C-alpha cells in the first residue's frame, strides 16, 4: 500500500531529508525534490522533502531522530506518505528555544542556529515540529509556537523569522533529541545489529510473547575493554526501542552497606518488571558479582546469589531484558553465563580505523572544525584508541583551541556568537596524538586487513592455492556439502625469511573479508617462558568469535629455536604451547570459517604432529620473491613516497636476483632516508623525490640477507614434500 | 533452588531449608530437588564463612534425618561432582550419582523433535542434518538453536501482516526453513563443545577392510567377555583387560577401536596424545583418574589411548632424557589400570606407532599383555578407505576402485584419505570454473590426476623395523614341534 512504509535509520545528519527508492515513487507519482506531509502516530504529523536512494529497500522509508520524534514513532513502526497538497509559503513563522536545550547559552539566536539552518534550505515546518540544528559545539532544538499562513508552511529566504523569547518549558511525553541513538555510535555496525536483533521482538513485539511462548534471550553481557561505548550502545538501544531504561551501577550496588545492596537489586528488578518492556542493564557487572571463589564477604556472595535468583525469575514473560556490561568475560561468575541468565555474549572489541573515523565525526559534529583537519588521517593514526582515547583526544584537541584564544575576548551566560567562532586546527589534532596514551595499545588487533592481492606480485600458484583453502569454503559452501567434504582448516607456509608469508596471508583474509589475527613468535614465547599456554585458548576464543577468521602463527618455530634446533635440549619436537595449539586445532568444527596459518623459516624442527591430517596438512612453500614480486614490493614501499618517474624499478628489480622482501625494503629505506638526508642538508644550506641517483646510492650497501645454502635447503625440502613418488604415469585400464 | 537459598542473609536460609524437609514429609511421598547443589553445599574447605559451613550442615543433618522410611526421596542437580562437599556423597545422604551427560546424535534429534513438536515447520527442514552437525550441543544449546531459527523466521515476517490477544490464524501461519538451521548452526557457540566424549561410535567392521585376523583377535578380547560372560566362569578365567595396538601412522588402529566398540554397541572414550601431553606438561596427571572414572561409569566402556607414546617422543627417544621409560603421567594409567575390576568390562586399548618406546611395563600381565601388529593396510583395506572416503561423495561408477588399489602397495589409508582429498577437491576446483564460466561427479580422470601426486607416508626401513619388532615379539621359540607323549 502506498500509505503503509516502514521507519530506518537516515544515512545522512540532514534535519527534514527523508530518503525512499524509485519503486516507492512509482506508485506514488512524486518528485525527487516534492514535500509530502508525514501523518504518524498519536494524531501527529509532520512535513518533510523525499530523496531518492537504493540502499533502503522497495517499501522502507529512511528518516532522522528528529522528524521521526516530530512524528512520535521509532524504527520499523508503520507511516504513510500523504503528499502535502503544496502548501504555499511562509510568511513570518515564530520559533523559540526550549528552555532545558537553551540553559547556559544565552543571546541572540537569529545568526548562530536560525538563519545559517534555513540559508538556502527550503524546509517544510508545521506548527508542532520542534527541530534540532548543531552549532557553537552544541546541538540545541527550536519548536514552532505558531505559523500565520495555514499549520504548514515552507521557509522562504525573505520570511521574517521572529524569536521574542521565554523559552518553552518541556514538554510531558517528549523526551530529549539529543541524548543517545543509534547515530550516536561509531561504526559497532556488526554488533549494534547483533543487539538490535536479540532485543526487536522481546520489547517491540511484547504481546507475541504473551501469546507465542517462544523463549527470546533474557541475558545479554556486553563485554569488551573499558571506554568502548558499551553503556552508550546499551542506552541507545533502550533510547530507540523506547523500552524504560533502567540503569545499575556495579559500585554504587556495591557501596551501600549489606542490607540496601540486595534490596536495591530486588527494587530494579521489580520497579522494570512494573514498568512494561524494560532493559535492565547492570553496568560493571564484574563490580557486582565476580568469581565467587575470589570473594572474601559474605554480602558479597549474597549479592551474587541475589542476582542469581532475580536472573532466573526473569524467566516468564515479563518483557524485562536484562544487559550488562563486564571487561572481565571470564571474571564474572560463570554460574552468570548459564542458559537463562546471560545466554548471549557481545564482543564490542576495538574499533578499526573506520570506527575511529565515524567516532570521531561524531564527536565533532557540534564542533565548528577547520578546512585543515583531516579526520581521517587522524583516524589512521590512533592505534589501540577505543572510543574513549578518540574522545578524549577530541576534546583535548577543542580545549588546546580554547587555550590558544582563552583572555583575548572575554568569555565572562555568555552570548552565542562568541561561542560559534571558535575553530580547531589539524595540528592541534597532531598535538594530542603524541599526547594520547592509548588504553588499548596493547590489545589483540581483530581487523579485517588492507593488504590485498595487488600488494603482493608473483606468487600466482601460491595464491591459487591460498584461496583454494579460503576463498572456495568460504564463497562456494554449496561444494564441500554436493561432494561431501570438509575444507582444510590449515596451511603452513615455509620458505626463507622476508618473502610474503604475512601479506598473503593479510591478502586472503582481505579476499574474504575476514578478519585476521595473527600471533607472533614473541607471544609463542611469553607463553612458553611463562608457562601460561593456557591463553592458547583464549586466542582461539578471540578466532571464534570473529568468525570467520584468519589465525595467523606467524614464525611458529619460535619455541623450537628457543630449545635449540631439531631435537632441541634433550626432548622430542612437543612443547606445551604449541600442544596447547594442537588441542585447539582438534577442538574447532570447521563450521566457523576460522583458518589456520602457520608461518615458519624452519619447517624441519616444526613438530610433525602439527602437519597431520586435521591440522595444518597443507605445507605451501612461499620462496623467494620473483622479479614480478620485487616490483610489488618496491611500489608498494614507494607508494606514500614521492618517487621519481624516471627510475626503473623494473630494472632495479633485475639485479636483485636472489633479494628477499625484507632486502629491498632496506633498499627503499636507504635510498628513501638518503633523500631525507639530502633535504635537511639542502635545508639548512637554503635557508622533492626520491632520485635515481639516491637509489643507485642505496643498491650501493645492498646485501642480499638469505644466503644460498639455505635457500638450498629450503629447495631440499620442497623436494622431499612435494616431488611425490613415480605416480605420474598411472591410468584407469581401458 | 542453590541460589535461592543462599540469596537470603544468615538466617532464613537455613529456616528455609528446614521448612521444606519438613513440607515434604508433611505432604505424602514427595521429591525434594535441590537445584545448584554446588551454590548451597561446596567443599567445605573452599568456603569462607560460617553461615556457608553451617548450611553444609545442616543439610547434611536434614539428609540424615531422612533416613527414616517418610517417603521421601532427596533429588540434587549439581555440575560439581567433585565440588560438592564429600560428606554429602557418603551412604545415606546421597548414595546414587546419576552422570546425565552430553546427547549423542540420536539424543540431539530426540531433544530437536520434542521441541520443534509445537512449531510448524517446513519441509524442507531435515532436523536429521542439523542433529548430525550440532556436536558439543547439550539440550539447552539445542533449545537455543531451535528457538533461534524460530525468531528468525519470525524476523523475515516481522511487520507484513500485523501482529497487534493477537487472532490465532496468523500465528498457525509460520514456517521455519532449513536454512535458518544452518545459520544458527554458524551462530551456535556450543556450551560443551570442549567437553570428553562418551557415545557408541558408528564405525563398523564394513568400513575397515581386511585384517581379518587382527578383527578375529579383537572380538576374542572384547566381544567374547560381554557377549558369552557364560564362559571365563566354567572355565575360571578372567578376560585380559588392555590390548596394545602398534604399527605405522595411518593403518587404523582408531577404526578397529572404534569397530569393536560399535560391535558390542560399547560407549568409546579415546584420550589422543595432546591430552596426555597436556597432563605431563602440566603436571596434571590426577585427571587420569578422572579418565578412567569416566570409563567405569560409562561401563561397557573401550578406553582407547591413542599415540600413547606421546609423551616417550616428547622426552626424546627410547631413553628419553637421561631419565627411563616411566613418566608420571603412565605411571598413573598403570596405576588405574591395577584398579580396574574386569567385572566392568571395561577395555583398554593403547595405539602406538613407536613401541620401541613404550614403557615395558604397561606390557605386563594384567595390563595391556596382548600387543597386536596393524600393518600397512592391504587391497581390501585400500578398497575400504577409498569407499568409505568417497561414500557421501559422488563418484562416478567407472572409477575402478579395486584397480586403484592395486599399485597403491605400500600406501597408508592416510595416503589413500589424501588421494581423495585431492581428488574430490580437484573436482570442487572444477566445478568451480565451471560455474564461473557457464554463468557432478569425481570422474576417473580427477582420480588420475590426484594420484600424479601420490606419495607414500612411510618409507621401507620404517615398515622394516615394524616387521621386525613383530617378529621379536610373535616368532616366539621353537616349540612349535612340542607333543604329548602317547
Ligand atoms: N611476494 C611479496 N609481495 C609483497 N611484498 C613482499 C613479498 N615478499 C616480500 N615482501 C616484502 O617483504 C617485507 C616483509 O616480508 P614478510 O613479513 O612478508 O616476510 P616473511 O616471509 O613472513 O618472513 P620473515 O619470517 O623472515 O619475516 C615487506 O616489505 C613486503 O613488502
Ligand atoms: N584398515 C583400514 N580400514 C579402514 N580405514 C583405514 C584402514 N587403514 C587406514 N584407514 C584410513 O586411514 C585414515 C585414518 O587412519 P587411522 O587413524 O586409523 O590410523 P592409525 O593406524 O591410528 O595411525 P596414526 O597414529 O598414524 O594416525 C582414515 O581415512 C581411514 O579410513
Ligand atoms: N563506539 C563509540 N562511539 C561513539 N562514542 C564512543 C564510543 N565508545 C566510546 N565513546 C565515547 O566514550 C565515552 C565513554 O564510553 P563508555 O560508555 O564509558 O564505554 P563503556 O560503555 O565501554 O564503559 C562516551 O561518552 C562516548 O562519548
Ligand atoms: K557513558
Ligand atoms: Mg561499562
Ligand atoms: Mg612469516
Ligand atoms: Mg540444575
Ligand atoms: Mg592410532
Amino acid at each position: 500500500r502506498p500509505n503503509r512504509l516502514i521507519v530506518d535509520e537516515a544515512i545522512n545528519e540532514d534535519n527534514s531529508v527523508v530518503s525512499l527508492s524509485q519503486p516507492k515513487m512509482d506508485e506514488l507519482q512524486l518528485f525527487r525534490g516534492d514535500t509530502v506531509l508525514l501523518k504518524g502516530k498519536k494524531r501527529r504529523e509532520a512535513v518533510c522533502i523525499v530523496l531518492s536512494d537504493d540502499t533502503c529497500s522497495d517499501e522502507k522509508i529512511r528518516m532522522n531522530r528528529v522528524v521521526r520524534n516530530n512524528l512520535r514513532v521509532r524504527l520499523g513502526d508503520v507511516i504513510s506518505i500523504q503528499p502535502c497538497p503544496d502548501v504555499k509559503y511562509g510568511k513570518r513563522i515564530h520559533v523559540l528555544p526550549i528552555d532545558d536545550t537553551v540553559e547556559g547559552i544565552t543571546g541572540n539566536l537569529f545568526e548562530v542556529y536560525l538563519k545559517p539552518y534555513f540559508l538556502e534550505a527550503y524546509r517544510p515546518i508545521r506548527k508542532g515540529d520542534i527541530f534540532l540544528v548543531r552549532g557553537g559545539m552544541r546541538a540545541v532544538e527550536f519548536k514552532v509556537v505558531e505559523t500565520d499562513p495555514s499549520p504548514y508552511c515552507i521557509v522562504a529566504p525573505d520570511t521574517v523569522i521572529h524569536c521574542e523569547g521565554e523559552p518553552i518549558k518541556r514538554e510531558d511525553e517528549e523526551e530529549s533529541l539529543n541524548e543517545v541513538g543509534y547515530d550516536d555510535i561509531g561504526g559497532c555496525r556488526k554488533q549494534l545489529a547483533q543487539i538490535k536483533e536479540m532485543v526487536e521482538l522481546p520489547l517491540r513485539h511484547p504481546a507475541l510473547f504473551k501469546a507465542i511462548g517462544v523463549k527470546p534471550p533474557r541475558g545479554i553481557l556486553l563485554y569488551g575493554p573499558p571506554g568502548t561505548g558499551k553503556t552508550l550502545i546499551a542506552r541507545a538501544v533502550a533510547n530507540e526501542t523506547g523500552a524504560f531504561f533502567f540503569l545499575i551501577n556495579g559500585p554504587e550496588i556495591m557501596s551501600k552497606l549489606a542490607g540496601e545492596s540486595e534490596s536495591n537489586l530486588r527494587k530494579a528488578f521489580e520497579e522494570a518488571e512494573k514498568n512494561a518492556p524494560a532493559i535492565i542493564f547492570i553496568d560493571e557487572l564484574d563490580a557486582i558479582a565476580p568469581k565467587r571463589e575470589k570473594t572474601h564477604g559474605e554480602v558479597e556472595r549474597r549479592i551474587v546469589s541475589q542476582l542469581l535468583t532475580l536472573m532466573d525469575g526473569l524467566k516468564q514473560r515479563a518483557h524485562v531484558i536484562v544487559m550488562a556490561a563486564t571487561n572481565r568475560p571470564n571474571s564474572i561468575d560463570p554460574a552468570l553465563r548459564r542458559f537463562g541468565r546471560f545466554d548471549r555474549e557481545v564482543d564490542i572489541g576495538i574499533p578499526d580505523a573506520t570506527g575511529r573515523l565515524e567516532i570521531l565525526q561524531i564527536h565533532t559534529k557540534n564542533m565548528k572544525l577547520a578546512d585543515d583537519v583531516d579526520l581521517e588521517q587522524v583516524a589512521n593514526e590512533t592505534h589501540g584508541h577505543v572510543g574513549a582515547d578518540l574522545a578524549a583526544l577530541c576534546s583535548e584537541a577543542a580545549l588546546q583551541a580554547i587555550r590558544k584564544k582563552m583572555d583575548l575576548i572575554d568569555l565572562e551566560t555568555i552570548d552565542a556568537e562568541v561561542m560559534n567562532s571558535l575553530a580547531v586546527t589539524m595540528d592541534d589534532f597532531r598535538w594530542a596524538l603524541s599526547q594520547s596514551n592509548p588504553s588499548a595499545l596493547r590489545e589483540t588487533v581483530v581487523e579485517v586487513p588492507q593488504v590485498t592481492w595487488e600488494d603482493i606480485g608473483g606468487l600466482e600458484d601460491v595464491k591459487r592455492e591460498l584461496q583454494e583453502l579460503v576463498q572456495y569454503p568460504v564463497e562456494h559452501p554449496d561444494k564441500f556439502l554436493k561432494f561431501g567434504m570438509t575444507p582444510s582448516k590449515g596451511v603452513l607456509f615455509y620458505g626463507p625469511p622476508g618473502c610474503g608469508k604475512t601479506l598473503l596471508a593479510k591478502a586472503i583474509a582481505n579476499e574474504c573479508q575476514a578478519n585476521f589475527i595473527s600471533i607472533k613468535g614473541p607471544e609463542l614465547l611469553t607463553m612458553w617462558f611463562g608457562e601460561s599456554e593456557a591463553n592458547v585458548r583464549e586466542i582461539f576464543d578471540k578466532a571464534r568469535q570473529a568468525a570467520p577468521c584468519v589465525l595467523f602463527f606467524d614464525e611458529l618455530d619460535s619455541i623450537a629455536k628457543a630449545r635449540g634446533g631439531n631435537i632441541g635440549d634433550g626432548g622430542g619436537a612437543a612443547d606445551r604451547v604449541i600442544n596447547q595449539i594442537l588441542t585447539e586445532m582438534d577442538g574447532m568444527s570447521t563450521k566457523k570459517n576460522v583458518f589456520i596459518i602457520g608461518a615458519t623459516n624452519r619447517p624441519d624442527i616444526i613438530d610433525p604432529a602439527i602437519l597431520r591430517p586435521g591440522r595444518l596438512d597443507q605445507l605451501i612453500y612461499i620462496p623467494l620473491p620473483d622479479e614480478k614480486s620485487r616490483v610489488a614490493i618496491l611500489k608498494a614501499n614507494l607508494r606514500k613516497s614521492p618517487v621519481a618517474k624516471d627510475v626503473d624499478l623494473e630494472f632495479l628489480a633485475k639485479m636483485t636476483n636472489g633479494f628477499s622482501g625484507a632486502d629491498l625494503t632496506e633498499i627503499c629505506q636507504r635510498a628513501c632516508k638518503l633523500a631525507i638526508r639530502e633535504s635537511i642538508e639542502s635545508e639548512i644550506r637554503r635557508e622533492p623525490e626520491i632520485r635515481r641517483d639516491h637509489f643507485e646510492e642505496a643498491m650501493r650497501f645492498a646485501r642480499r640477507s638469505v644466503s644460498d645454502n639455505d635457500i638450498r635447503k629450503y629447495e631440499m625440502f620442497a623436494q622431499t614434500l612435494q616431488q611425490s613418488r613415480g605416480f605420474g604415469s598411472f591410468r584407469f585400464p581401458s
